[PDB]
């Protein structure tokens, strides 16, 4: 079966709460209440995982996430990594 991946959110201290929660709703389909959250999880404890699937796809959404942040000026990281 093939593995599943953890897609993670990682802190910083650059990016605009704010933007992270709405590159949470844009590239994960969640509302603004669990964008919050996932973000706040990440800001208090270094990270958080957003969600898990399969690689390619995993590897897919953290570089749209990390993209949007980084053409932006943002040091804003999502990584994948197995479970
Ligand atoms: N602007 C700030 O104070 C960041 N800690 C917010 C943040 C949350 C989650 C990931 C990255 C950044």
């Amino acid at each position: 079966r093939p593995k599943l991946y953890k897609v993670m959110l990682l802190n910083d201290d650059y990016t605009p709460r704010e933007f992270v929660t709405v590159v949470l709703k844009a590239v994960f389909r969640m509302s603004e209440d669990t964008g919050r959250r996932v973000m706040m999880t990440a800001h208090r404890f270094g990270s958080a995982v957003v969600v898990v699937c399969e690689r390619d796809i995993a590897e897919t959404k953290a570089k749209e996430a990390t993209d949007l942040g980084k053409e932006a000026g943002f040091p804003l990281m999502f990584t994948t990594e197995p479970e």
